[PDB]
């Protein structure tokens, strides 16, 4: 908005801004290892305790 | 008013003043545009949506 004022200046238009706001993506990585032979026993099932 | 007093003084008369004040003008003035195309189309009926 503006302000009229008696004052011998021009008056002026009216006036708007467009303004744009862009993203920022950010990665994040992590890492767990895995042993075979841990791997090995979790398919079958335990007979012996 | 005055108040009298026992001295030699020549008395001050009754006292009046007479004071005139006039308003002052201010003009005030905005400036706005408009265009062509939707001064136009104001006028026209919707025909399609």
């Amino acid at each position: 908005p503006t302000i009229a004022h008696g004052d011998g200046r021009r008056p002026s238009k009216q006036r708007t801004f467009i303004v744009v706001k862009n993203c920022h993506k950010h990665h994040i990585s992590t890492e767990m290892e895995l042993s075979m032979l841990d791997l090995e026993i979790l398919h079958s099932i335990p007979e012996t305790p």
